[PDB]
């Protein structure tokens, strides 16, 4: 490539890599939004924010595929795995199951930052950093506020709480 | 009739008996509507949301009639039954009725669908189908949706579900 | 489920295959768009073409998903299968690859709307013509027009020929 | 300097040795819009494109001296040499020697952000980032991707493709 210019190898893989495990993430959550808008679960705000984050994570992975053809890389797509489940049981388990996946998918843009700094890559840490693992570490406070939220008010009543929190808290 | 063509007896027959099935739906929604706005009840929302369900079943009955007359067939009303109880229990019981309603109406019009076109009547089958079939199943997914979010209330307190319910869904 | 009704089993089978079908779509446009906006291939209104394609895909795939929850049937996502190139030639044999795929998809679109008919649903039948058999030829149309007048070129230069088309119907 | 502090005596004169290459830069540049506009080329937007080129290099020198300031340090301006050609052949060779030219100030820009780096000077990295090392990358990509489309319509016919290329490119 031309335009290729302190681009390792390294970098394009993890890169190439990332944008899968962005791709699953927007699947899991497009799962969960699908599931809450079952007429037996019935939580449309819950579905509406897993949307969101559906949609989110799939910009991401979109930008990211940008920026592998910006550096002279080649994109190389693999298959894309189901989530892990169907059914999500309920609007806590959902969000906690979230939390988990934000915070395993911070770890790899961590990861691959890592790799960035090692092969001195100014170019690619200053990428990851804005918008990427700022994105990723406000999601897990707003996840983890929401959690706690969930929580308490689970103690009280569980059927109360979801539909509660999904008019005061996700509307 | 100088206007009619290829409408058959059994669909002109059909049509009449829909427009009493949905004029007696109406009629039954009203006797809800009605009974949420008694002193005792007092469940504004609850009422506005069977309101709007009996005018939308009554303008359906009105174009239906009209129908008729486009095609080219004849108009015979028949006497419209009073509804089955005057007394609805609760917000969660008028739910349910309305729901078995919903669904003995849809089975109605798919079964005149049916009919049409069993005859070969492209344009009733047109007809019925939007906005008539269409309308219905949403209506049925709503109705299901709202009794999933009482029950869960109603596990806790069906006081308070009541309360909550008309003043966060229904308003 | 309380809001089923009239809807087959075969039929909510069909859905959940489709939305996979769609998926996988989407996924080959995605990979057809990033093609394009390689240093070496440079034909940003080809990629913006397959970027749109894809956008539209997934679009379909949703509102099936959601069709899938409305009649009160569950949702099987499987997992989506990477496509079969990653380097697409030209944007030639693109747009071909493009009318076979469109086509395969049309073909499993008319054998869902068959198993639809045979089950005697015409909710489903009146759902699967607007918009998505419709889309689907408009878009057939559109892509053997684009063919034709990208082979006249093509015999003069292929140079050149995809560098105008680009630029006049491309943009 | 009462101002100075963690500013050091590499980053201060590396500081000054990239101010005189971007000056070098820019005034090759302007070498090159000046050949176009000769009556003998006439590509006024091949032209237009390397005044563009020619100013963004030298406002990156401005502000590279004003950064030098900021941080405490001296400004010493050294002689500005002349372009290595008057006569730039045709628009695909001046669009390639900018490539090259391009990536050697990259290079230049690299080297300055490791010797920061090194000298653990947060405040100099970040400042070389953005807008720096990101405008870098961009126009290098955008001029591989010209340089990809000439090389196609060069192909057929070097008259026709530069005069359709300043027209439907840089125009």
């Amino acid at each position: 490539s031309q335009v290729r210019q302190n681009f390792h190898q390294d970098c394009e893989a993890g890169l190439n890599r990332t944008v899968n495990l962005k791709f699953h993430s927007s699947y899991v959550y497009l799962s969960m939004a699908s599931y809450f808008n079952r007429d037996d679960v019935a939580l449309s705000n819950f579905a509406k924010f897993f949307r969101e984050r559906s949609a989110a994570a799939k910009a991401h992975a979109e930008k990211l595929i940008e920026y592998q053809n910006q550096r002279g890389g080649r994109v190389f797509l693999q298959s894309v795995e189901k989530p892990e489940r169907d059914d999500w049981a309920n609007g806590l388990e959902a969000l906690q199951t979230a939390l988990k996946l934000q915070k395993s998918v911070n770890q790899a843009l961590l990861d691959l930052h890592a790799v960035a700094a090692d092969k001195s890559d100014p170019h690619m840490t200053d990428f990851l950093e804005s918008p990427y693992l700022s994105e990723s570490v406000e999601t897990i406070k707003k996840l983890g506020d929401h959690i706690t939220s969930l929580k308490k008010l689970w103690s009280s009543h569980p059927g109360m709480a979801e539909y509660l929190f999904n008019k005061h808290t996700l509307g």
